[PDB]
């Protein structure tokens, strides 16, 4: 069995080896990649998302998120304040002010120290879930919006033809800004690139040991795990990586910076959060392996976790006795 321990391991595809995507997803897992649940992909020397940046400030955040925090420094929820729109540059100018800069650190692990020492005590503004791609058009490969949809491997793989669309998003951070522990609608994979700014640092639970987080989490947030039996699908619970070591989950870390892709894979449970400024992309896909994944995928029907239209047609499809209460919390 390869990587056994379940390690994060990191890639540096060939700018021939970058041409087929699918194939080298499919390579990564034969090497184990999949066993940490994330994986790091570094691209070729010769490759580039894009020409440049210099033209960014312009895109609008519609509703900026402040993000509060209840709870302890290890053990917290987030709730997402809304705020009024900003530029990318008014965000980014924002980010980078007294109140909000990344603090004096002498590297990752001391800025890693403050973040779970302190998190609790500040309100970031992230600007999340921007429908959007940075990727020039021009870019061929690894171009997260020219990427095969998951409507299309689900047609392939099972042969039925379903609605839906499959588009990225932009994420815009800042200091402290924090993403909670989840794994993707339907257990899906995710693929992040960091386009520019300061780095983002990644926890994450080996899949086959999410349902050991889980129990962690129904007895660290007793009232939740009442309300719904899969609340981590509201995306708003935090545990702290001491909290975890206290309570023997298996987890792992890394740091994703500037240029660098992220692979998350099916019920890998991540969290992490944001050193100062940075935007990323990300966006859903799927392969023949995943089909398994979205057919045992946990639901939310409680209503908090209200998803896009595209879940439907694989909450139908793929757990049909499941969609009638699942499409009563989503309606
Ligand atoms: O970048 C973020 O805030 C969150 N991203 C993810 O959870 C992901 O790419 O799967
Ligand atoms: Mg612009
Ligand atoms: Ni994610
Ligand atoms: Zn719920």
């Amino acid at each position: 069995a390869q990587n056994p321990n379940c390690n994060i391991m990191i890639f540096h595809p060939t700018k021939e080896e970058f041409n087929d995507f699918d194939k080298y997803i499919a390579y990564m897992e034969s090497q184990g990649a999949h066993r940490a649940g994330l994986a790091k992909i570094i691209p070729p020397k010769e490759w580039k998302a894009r020409e440049t940046y210099d033209n960014i400030s312009e895109i609008l955040i519609a509703t900026p998120l402040q993000q509060v925090a209840s709870g302890r420094a290890g053990v917290f929820t987030q709730y997402h304040k809304k705020k009024k729109a900003m530029t990318v540059g008014e965000y980014r100018h924002l980010a980078n002010s007294k109140k909000y800069q990344t603090p004096p650190h002498q590297n990752f692990e001391d800025l890693e120290r403050k973040y779970w020492k302190n998190r609790i005590y500040n309100s970031p503004i992230y600007g999340a879930d921007i429908s959007g791609s940075l990727f020039d058009e021009n870019t061929k490969q690894w171009n997260l919006g020219h990427l095969g949809t998951i409507q299309d491997l689900l047609e392939k793989e099972c042969g039925v033809v379903i609605e839906g669309v499959n588009t990225p998003y932009l994420y815009f951070g800042m200091w402290k800004t924090t993403f909670a522990w989840h794994t993707e609608d339907m257990d899906l994979y995710s693929i992040n690139y960091l386009h520019l700014g300061e780095p983002k640092t990644w926890y994450v639970v080996p899949p086959e040991h999410g349902q050991r987080l889980e129990r962690l989490a129904r007895e660290l947030f007793p009232g939740s795990s009442r309300g719904c039996g899969a609340f981590l699908r509201h995306k708003v619970a935090l545990i702290s990586p001491t909290v975890l070591k206290e309570n023997g989950i298996p987890f792992n870390r890394i740091t994703q910076e500037a240029g660098e892709f992220m692979v998350t894979f099916p019920y890998g449970y991540h969290a992490g959060f944001n050193h100062g400024f940075n935007c990323a992309e990300a966006i859903n896909f799927a392969t023949p392996r995943w089909i398994d994944y979205g057919k045992m995928a946990s639901q939310c029907s409680c209503g908090e976790a209200r998803v896009t239209f595209s879940m439907d047609a694989f909450v139908r499809i793929l757990q049909p006795e499941r969609y009638d209460l699942w499409k009563r919390g989503q309606d």
